[PDB]
């Protein structure tokens, strides 16, 4: 089936080389790229790196390519099975790989051929990308999903001193997908000149995933600045507000730094109940219906203890790091209530399918993540939709490796017509529409 | 021949409506989008807005998607000619806009249907796109170009006091292509680093372009800013400079303010005379080697005295606006000797071809470039290798909408393999390779 597996290296939207897999049958060609993360978990499946320090400063993907055109691509081509056995052919790759961390060829060498394999394979069923992926997931009520816009930024990757990552904005109040894409780009010009009305004509600028990153410090004011926004607009009521607290970044000695980016003052630490205490004021105070990593990956006392008293969306990002191991024990420790998916962070279509249907049978929310470094690839919007997880966050509506996801889902919700459902305020639990 | 054009409405790598374009044949399915400008011509053919500030402040292509669904979709099906007649189609949206500055239907219009039908017509043909716009232009020997990338930022979309717009790099000095993009992607990642330290952590956001902004005030700054990251990336030997002044977005009552931005102050304005003297300066302190709109779209003396006084390459950008009658008159009055070539400045394939081969038949150098607003599509990557023009810019290697050019220019590279020429130093004019 398979004639001919090609792998290159590109940039992605930072300017780093990832990996590109070509895959041709007899239908024709099918192209697939690799994201890459940047303030990562320690627990997810290995980025192959080449460490060539006078090559992209160390950040070339030569040798992930060479895995996939020496060795795993002339053992998919000989197997005999069709590209519609994506279990099949993604398990063979796990064989040989190997390796538990996928560190012999690779997380972006497996992933970038097993998903360029999933895309041929619906060519070979007759099918769009999102309804070959549902039948691969066992789903048939497919429905669009409420996108979250990063619109401010923190963080270890923000040129200010705000602590926590991301701020975003969530139409649950859109009539379509197509409709929220308008109220997140409107709310985003809007926010744009509040911005440069209140810190200057030279803090518009954007970050790796297109939201604004202004010299502020408290983070309820980061709040304030998004529900200003929110109100200006007059979306009040039809958009709330996410959080990527990435707690992690800033977990010193069992505490807590919400200023981990000044001079290191070990007195301004606060404990993971005082910081819980914070996020509780943020959701009586602001509409904050999800917050992702609001505590250290480690620190799984804090997930459960903070999880059984709040009412909202927790988000396990860097906890569970689209791992079934770590996913079980979330749910056996009601550590979170929510799977944030990345395909990279474990590495093959099938087992990120696997870490999503097993949180979605323990009443988890499932929401479609992307990397901060992202290509021209739009497999996470069919990959939402075949899925049916009713939440994607794939970077604000600025920068096309942040839109072609939010476009391709336009073109995904018309062309499912009267079929198409827009899950809204059901973002957590979509299957009861 | 043309089964079914179907337009819809998506977004740009800025968060604004633009027009993407779906054309069906017996071939299957080809898609293309329109990109926006900015810092915009008058001359240019004209982008049908809706203006309705119901939606996206007015800034949607309903009217322009709904001219090709409803008129110029059911005319090209029922004229019966083959995708193939890439003029014989061009002419025939042309003669039915019956508009000089095509605002009947709008340029963002017929641009997205003659886009996707030189896409369909090299299906047809059984070949690349390149291959198809090589034919298209009476071409045969492909060249790869010399990528500029704009990595410092000014003029009127930008945050800090800087006059002129865009400072860019040349890799004119790489072995091939995919060594230019290295060599641009090292250069602009040791940049980001050097304005760190200058300028603080929070200087590194980037702009439209993907690009900085640092609070600089002297154009001569930004060049010691480029060049300083030249030498510290081991590659003063290999790349130059280049600039667009986009000097029309600072003219005031016929002289020249550096600093529009500020608030206006008629004794800080400087003469063409006196504009065109401190270009000779950049020229000589500085590896600048093209400047684009030097001097207004207007003043046609200062062009043609500084162009005559000097040997480096003067490229019209809003003087020329690839329009065939405004470059014939630079051709006379030898205001420059390059052409700026934008596909949505003029609104057509076949246009864009003719505009590009006068400025050719003159001695002319064409420089490909993109617009501010962009989207994923790479039309122009498949252009300047087909035109054989030897040098493009779209943008910094950062943002997606930039790295989709580039990367399908590293696809094409290889695609040629063993027959692929670098333009390298003749960058000008490839015709000697
Ligand atoms: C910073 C990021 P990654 O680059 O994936 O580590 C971006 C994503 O929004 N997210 O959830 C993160 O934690
Ligand atoms: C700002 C821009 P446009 O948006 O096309 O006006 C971008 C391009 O680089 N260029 O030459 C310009 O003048
Ligand atoms: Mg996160
Ligand atoms: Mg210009």
């Amino acid at each position: 089936s398979i004639e001919k597996i090609w792998a290159r290296e590109i940039l992605d939207s930072r300017g780093n080389p990832t990996v590109e897999v070509d895959l041709y049958t007899a239908k024709g060609l099918f192209r697939a790229a690799v994201p890459s993360g940047a303030s990562t978990g320690i627990y997810e499946a290995l980025e192959l790196r080449d460490g060539d320090k006078q090559r992209y400063l160390g950040k070339g993907v030569l040798k992930a390519v060479d895995h996939i055109n020496s060795t795993i691509a002339p053992a998919l081509i000989s197997s005999g099975l069709s590209v519609v056995e994506q279990e099949k052919l993604d398990n063979l790759m796990l064989e040989l790989d190997g390796t538990e961390n996928k560190s012999k060829f690779g997380a972006n060498a497996i992933l970038g051929v097993s998903l360029a394999v999933c895309k041929a394979g619906a060519a070979e069923r007759e099918l769009p990308l999102y309804r070959h992926i549902a039948q691969l997931a066992g789903n048939s009520d497919l429905i669009l999903p409420v996108p979250a816009f990063n619109v401010i930024n923190g963080g270890s990757h923000a040129g200010n001193k705000l602590a926590m990552q991301e701020f975003m904005i969530l139409p649950v109040g859109a009539e379509s997908f197509r409709d929220a894409m308008r109220l997140g780009a409107e709310v985003y010009h809007t926010l744009k000149g509040v911005i440069k009305d209140k810190y200057g004509k030279d803090a518009t600028n954007v970050g790796d995933e297109g939201g604004f990153a202004p010299n502020i410090l408290e983070n309820s004011e980061a709040l304030e600045l998004v529900k200003e926004a929110i109100d200006k607009a007059g979306y009040t009521e039809k958009i709330v507000i996410g959080m990527d607290v990435a707690a992690s970044e800033f977990y010193r000695d069992g505490k807590y730094d919400l200023d981990f980016k000044s001079p290191t003052d070990p007195s301004r630490y606060i404990t993971g109940d005082q910081l819980g205490a914070l996020y509780q004021d943020f959701v009586r105070d602001y509409p904050v219906v999800s917050i992702e990593d609001p505590f250290d990956q480690d620190d799984w006392a804090a997930w459960s203890k903070f999880t059984a008293n709040v009412g909202i969306q927790i988000v396990g990002d860097d906890l569970t790091v689209t791992n079934p191991k770590r996913i079980e024990r979330a749910v056996e420790e009601k550590a979170c209530n929510c799977l944030l998916l990345k395909v990279n962070q474990i590495g093959s279509v099938t087992e990120a399918i696997q870490a999503c249907k097993l949180a979605q049978e323990n009443g988890w929310g499932v929401m479609v993540s992307h990397r901060s470094g992202e290509t021209e690839d739009t497999f996470i919007a069919d990959l939402v939709v075949g899925l049916c997880t009713g939440q994607i966050k794939t970077g604000a509506p600025c920068r096309s490796e942040r839109l072609a996801k939010y476009n391709q889902l336009m073109r995904i919700e018309e062309e499912l017509g009267d079929e198409a459902r827009f899950a809204g305020h059901n973002f957590r639990n979509p299957s009861v529409l």
